[PDB]
């Protein structure tokens, strides 16, 4: 996450830190939303890979251990049928993790609000993204949680041609623009948007601009989740 400040502990409860293993360690690739005690929600960008995943729960500070975590592994991997790795623009970035046990829900490990089935944001909805993503283009991944105040972008504005133009599809939800933006390693994770006083999961990372994380007029773009909750519900 590039600006933005480092959260509160144990604030955004069902955002999950997706690592593989590498030798004796584990590495953070990508963010996710628990969605149900057993269930994660991820970028299909993440997870288009065999690779030994480790999910983490109530994490807070990927480099200690706090006591609030709940480890986790992945039993099943759904990937969107219409993902294309090679064309990460023509959208359906969205994965499903069933993990091989479930979660005890508590204060710090909770379950993410989906919205209603194409439900779509009004222009400048309050919003946050999450993550231990790069703090910079090509800077540090950072080991505290960080969040930062990315209001939603119409697509109306996101797809003119002075910004994303025709790369941004309907099926995705843009936020942000400015200074504050999703960088490597925030992929996957959610944009959690305040609507009717509550915070809902809206958005799932999935790309910013080729040239730099923050770059102007180039606002992070997330899977915009609400367009897919009858392929999640045909598969949980
Ligand atoms: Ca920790």
């Amino acid at each position: 996450v590039v600006g933005g400040r480092v959260a509160q502990p144990n604030s955004w409860p069902w955002q999950i830190s997706l690592q593989y293993k590498s030798g004796s360690s584990y590495y953070h690739t990508c963010g996710g939303s628990l969605i149900r005690q057993g269930w994660v929600m991820t970028a299909a960008h993440c997870v288009d890979s065999a690779r030994t995943w480790r999910v983490v729960l109530g994490e807070h500070n990927l480099n200690t251990n706090e006591g609030k975590e709940q480890i986790m592994t992945v039993n099943s991997v759904f990937i969107h049928s219409g993902w294309n790795s090679d064309d990460v623009a023509g959208g359906y970035d969205i994965a499903l993790l069933r993990l091989n046990t479930q979660a005890s829900l508590n204060s710090a490990v909770q379950l993410a609000a989906l919205p209603p089935s194409n439900q779509i944001l009004p222009n400048n909805n309050p919003c946050y993204i999450t993550g231990w993503g790069k703090t910079s283009t090509g800077g540090p991944l950072s080991d505290s949680l960080k969040q930062a105040w990315l209001p939603s972008v119409d697509h109306a504005t996101c797809s003119s041609s002075g910004w994303w133009g025709s790369t941004v599809k309907t099926t995705m939800v843009c936020a942000g623009g400015g200074a504050n933006s999703g960088c490597n390693g925030d992929s996957g994770g959610p944009l959690n948007c305040q609507v009717n006083g509550s915070y809902y999961v809206h958005g799932v990372t999935s790309f910013v601009s080729s040239s730099g994380c923050n770059a102007s007029k180039k606002p992070t773009v997330f899977t915009r989740v609400s367009a897919y909750i009858s392929w999640m519900n045909g598969i949980m």
